[PDB]
């Protein structure tokens, strides 16, 4: 029993964290095989971050300008190239700790673990979700850039995020491992604002199934609804639309608990229009939306890595 | 900026997780140097559930009765001894991945990361607090016994917990790495009940300072309180008494934010009286008590 926000074991990723220093800037890099990936803004100065020409700044750099440090060992940079907002530094040594990995771009609502690093050293691991507005509500201080988000499928690490910046509201923005930003963000010091966020509906429903699996049933009602009636209520409360794909994905949880997806939707619909009434679900007074249907199944089944 | 429940990176601990099988029972072990630590209840049969005599059951065991598996490699057990509720299995191979480590017994309110394992394989990592009633509100299924709680402060892993059992309310009980249980619990299937839990007051206050550091000030007030008056109010909301030690520990956060501890205590009194009023503090509609003053400073 019990339900916790649980991250993937970070060991396979810790063996890849390195420190990348370019001039006065020091951030983290991801060392996979003979390549070190890091945010391209590591080559920026104070004037350069205001309006940057990264092709021009990178052309002025040489391999010895990048100081890469894996533990207490300096790696020699033998090449540098840029892929979108990520800098790739070819090194002379392949990382012996390179796990089986893939680079995957995730969709809003999907969750992943973040290994927060400072100076190439892992300091914390937390779980989070790609918000519908493409930000992550992370926990990052100065020096955390280059920290990565990942999932684990069997023995394979899927890298899905690299930290680039913090927005004025304290939320975070970054890219996939190909340097493509999540959201309408650019890697420059300029006025940027995250759009109004919405609740990840399929995730709230999965967390309601997790609560039922853990013995919390007070919110269940005799009612069911249509996907049409439910999405009208969802739009009204700044909740993401629930598609037939989401209903299908929630199928195994619906079968395991005996509560049809549209029946759980009628519970959510009532919870939105009426509230908790001083009650809690899984020790929370708010509806949790950072557990996907797969996270719930994985935690309430005991899948290992 | 931002505030999250954050666990320590679990890599140093993953390299120590092994599977321990004794007869039909399979749980997890912690392999440090040439010793594998695991709950002593791994030697229990269906008959040894209510009243096991562990000294008697262990004496009937031989080294070849314990099957230890590190990855896909079976380790050879060359000795077995018991220290309180933990079984120690001497193996013929020192773990090459053994980190710098210590065994530390923690106090209620203290937080730690849990590496949840099944069959010697790490499946998840989460942050926990030792509740005032000496239980942990974990997330554990059958087979998770032997999963450990730890802190990784500067290079060294401090092991503070080993999972042993789940109580009837779904809360969890375990021991330090010397086999001494946290709480009035025994490793028997006998009727055991966790005492009524209370909120870790010093931790709520630390989390309120984290909220102020992150720009949340709506809950602050112009009031201060005496420590005794705060405690008389707090105890009525099932909160732990705040001692002078707690007030002293909150000192650096008080200095950093310019809000005196007893002034933050008056804001906490008001929050217990009024509730949130639809508002949230650090994205939470409840007062969070699983961040210690040391966690808040570390994260901020
Ligand atoms: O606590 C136990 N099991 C489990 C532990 N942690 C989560 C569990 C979750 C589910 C589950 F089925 C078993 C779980 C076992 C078996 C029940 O009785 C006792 C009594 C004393 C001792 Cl030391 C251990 C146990």
């Amino acid at each position: 029993s019990g339900f916790r926000k649980m991250a993937f074991p970070s060991g396979k990723v810790e063996g890849c964290m390195v420190q990348v220093t370019c001039g006065t800037t020091t951030l983290n890099g991801l060392w996979l095989d003979d390549v070190v990936y890091c945010p391209r803004h590591v080559i920026c100065t104070s004037e350069d971050m205001l309006n940057p020409n990264y092709e021009d700044l990178l052309i002025r750099k040489s391999n010895h300008n990048f100081l890469v440090q894996a533990g207490n060992v300096q790696l020699r940079v033998i090449g540098h190239s840029m892929q979108n907002c990520v800098l790739k530094l070819k090194v002379d040594t392949a990382n012996p700790k390179t796990p089986k990995y893939k680079f995957v771009r995730i969709q809003p609502g999907q969750t992943f673990s973040v290994l927060a690093c400072y100076n190439g050293s892992p300091s914390g691991v937390y779980q989070c979700a790609m918000r519908p507005n493409f930000t992550i509500k992370g926990s990052f201080l100065n020096g955390s850039c280059g920290s990565v988000g990942f999932n684990i499928d069997y023995d394979c690490v899927s890298f899905c995020y690299m930290h680039h910046m913090e927005l004025p509201t304290g939320v975070h923005a970054g890219t996939d491992l190909e340097g493509n930003f999540y959201g309408p963000f650019v890697d420059r010091q300029t006025a940027q604002a995250a759009g109004t966020d919405t609740t990840i509906t399929v995730n709230v429903l999965a967390w309601l199934y997790a609560a039922v699996i853990n013995g919390d049933r007070w919110f269940l009602n005799r009612f069911t609804t249509t996907l049409n009636d439910f999405n009208l209520v969802a739009m009204k409360y700044n909740y993401e639309p629930l598609t037939q794909d989401h209903v299908d994905i929630l199928g195994p949880l619906s079968a395991q608990t005996g509560i049809a997806v549209l029946d759980m939707c009628a519970s959510l619909k009532e919870l939105l229009q009426n509230g908790m009434n001083g009650r809690t679900i899984l020790g929370s007074a708010l509806l949790e939306d950072e557990f996907t249907p797969f996270d719930v199944v994985r935690q309430c089944s005991g899948v290992t890595f």
